[PDB]
């Protein structure tokens, strides 16, 4: 049957072997090992898959070789800002969980020596800093901390000086050949919506901002590395408010009464910066990122099933006490291709709901309770809605009312189709699978006899969508008293593959005809033993319930007028 | 013209600098008559502010 065909391709057997078995390749990446501590546990490991990198962007971005520096209370305090000004950050290098805070600024003979302040633990289990280490080509200012005060309120700024125009240590050959020289002069903005870093509009500019005014700070700021050894410092020189601007684009001067009133009080000193900076490692100190294979292997049984018989005495050939044998093959047929099937879809169905929610997508291999293998390619995702028909319909002329249903139930099938796409991954799956084909996901459309006469669209192009296939399997079990199920198939693959939504494993069977005495009874007998079951594969699965079509048809519907607030009320 | 010495760019030197950003909250800010034309709808208004 064609319903039964669409969600499960045949997939015969010879009758031979108890099933079939399947190799599916994988491909890992995964950082660290095993090694730590000394004792008896078991310890674990760590798997990501890389598809995982294809949605989520931290799975394959880390950094090994960033220098963030590190407080410890007591000992390399001083070179800190006060922590009264900023509390201290936590920031994660690896394994390491440690506080970070801007560096303050030198005054005429303070420094700092980086190697040996970016001591994490890591790098402390290895011994002391080679002196063989260098620090990479590019050092650059990370974020400059410029505090704003006014009456003796202060708010903090963070401003991004990372990718500006001069913000970047250049070459210079006056002293040394590796000392990095940094000099930035430029101008600083703070724009008309420019926020805090304790969060949201600052309140310190109030009068300035309401006039749409802007302020440029005067930022002329110098400072020396050296990548050789760590030696390098940075004090800042100047921060002044220079200019101001309105929202026509030109200059306002301060000698106006407005300007000079909003820029008095206002004062501006400088507070901390902060580095990036790349260990260029030589010594090889680093694992990375390891990409690694194992090989996951599943097996299918096919099971026997209780028989069929028919019953006459043994003098005895006839049409009424003998039903001719094709009852029996229709009887088998039926149990067979739609029964089954049916109730194994909603099984899969009612545990896709309890396992996964509504609408929300798990990762790869986040579970090893759903029955298949599909689970440990793609995302397993599930949703549900409902189109209420009475509610949803905005016609305009009673005589447009089938163009109009058929179009809604048409926009909210492609809707749910292309949001599923969306969060699943699933045509770079696809596209993974298979080079050479470009295949567009076909999509299977199941329901029973009532909707296939609106599915179809004939005055609308749309259909599925301009670029989407599609096929209708119409099925007369009245469980499927009007529903909509949707899956993904493709319908060129033959053998077992874990990239379609299930297997049906066939196994050819012969009737046995024989004389048999039952219980000192004598009497001829007929029997089919059927064998098979269906499996499911793939965990994507998506279920429309549709209601109250019935009375919009005949009940007056006319536009939900939306009497957009144009009348005192607002 | 060149007025903006911050940021990063060399184009900079060449155009002057431009920066606008508009939200469409598609539910209650749109046309519809029929719902066999809601996805044509739709999509008129979204080119519309990408022309503006």
């Amino acid at each position: 049957h064609e319903f039964a065909e669409l969600f499960y391709r045949t997939y015969i057997v010879t009758p031979d072997q108890a099933g079939f078995q399947l190799s599916i390749r994988r491909n890992l990446v995964w950082e660290g090992w095993t090694g730590e501590g000394l004792s008896g546990e078991k310890q674990e490991i760590s798997k990501r898959n890389i598809l995982q990198g294809l949605l989520d962007y931290t799975t394959l971005e880390t950094n090994s070789t960033e220098l963030i520096p590190v407080i410890q209370s007591g000992e390399n305090d001083e070179q800190f800002i006060d922590p009264s000004v900023l509390p201290a950050q936590t920031v994660k290098q690896g394994k390491d969980t440690f506080d970070t805070n801007f560096l303050k600024f030198s005054e005429n003979g303070e420094g700092f020596n980086l190697l040996m302040l970016a001591q994490t633990p890591s790098r402390l289990k290895k011994g002391s800093m080679t002196f063989t280490d260098s620090l990479d080509s590019r050092i650059a200012l990370k974020q400059l901390l410029i505090s704003v005060t006014k009456g003796g309120t202060t708010e903090l700024f963070a401003l991004d000086v990372n990718r500006d125009q001069y913000a970047a240590y250049t070459a210079t050959r006056e002293y040394n050949f590796r000392l990095m020289q940094l000099k930035f002069h430029t101008s600083l903005g703070l724009g008309e919506e420019s926020t805090t870093v304790a969060g949201a509009e600052s309140a310190l500019l109030k009068d300035l901002f309401d006039l749409g005014y802007r302020i440029e700070l005067d930022v002329k700021v110098d400072g020396e590395m050296n990548v050789e050894n760590g030696n390098g410092d940075t004090s800042l020189r100047a921060l002044r408010l220079a200019r101001v601007f309105d929202k026509e684009g030109k200059e306002i001067a301060l000698t106006d009464s407005r300007v000079s009133a909003a820029l008095s009080g206002l004062t501006v000193t400088g507070v901390g910066y902060s580095l990036e900076a790349r260990l260029t490692n030589i010594n090889q100190l680093e694992m990375g990122l390891l990409i690694d294979s194992d090989v996951q292997k599943q097996g299918f049984m096919i099971p026997t099933l209780p028989p069929l018989v028919i019953v006459k005495p043994a003098m005895v050939e006839d049409d009424k006490t003998y039903p001719r044998l094709e009852a029996l093959t229709t009887a088998y047929r039926i149990q067979q291709m739609r029964n089954n099937a049916v109730t194994t879809l909603l099984n899969r169905a009612d545990t896709l709901k309890s396992y996964l929610g509504v609408g929300v997508p798990h990762p790869i291999e986040s579970n090893l309770g759903l029955e298949g293998v599909g689970q440990y390619y793609v995302r397993p995702y599930y949703n549900e809605a409902t189109i209420d028909v009475l509610n949803d319909l905005n016609n305009l002329t009673s005589a447009a009312k089938q163009t109009d249903i058929q179009g809604l139930i048409v926009s909210k099938i492609n809707e749910m189709v292309y949001t599923a796409d969306q969060l699943t991954g699933y045509t770079a799956a696809l596209e993974a699978a298979f080079s050479g084909r470009s295949p567009k996901p076909h999509v299977a459309i199941g329901t029973d006899m009532r909707l296939p006469q609106y599915i179809q669209i004939n005055g609308d192009d749309r259909t599925v969508g301009i670029g989407y296939d599609y096929t209708i399997a119409r099925i007369s079990d009245l469980r499927m008293k009007d529903k909509i199920v949707m899956t993904f198939i493709l319908p060129n693959e033959s053998e077992p593959h874990p990239l379609q939504h299930g297997v049906l494993g066939f196994i050819p069977e012969y009737l046995v005809d024989f004389n048999m005495i039952r219980n000192q009874r004598i009497g001829r007998e007929i029997r089919l033993t059927p064998r098979y079951r269906y499996f499911n594969f793939l965990p994507i699965m998506l279920v429309i319930n549709v209601i109250n079509l019935e009375e919009a048809i005949a009940q007056r519907t006319a536009l939900d007028v939306n009497e957009t607030q144009v009348t005192p009320a607002s």
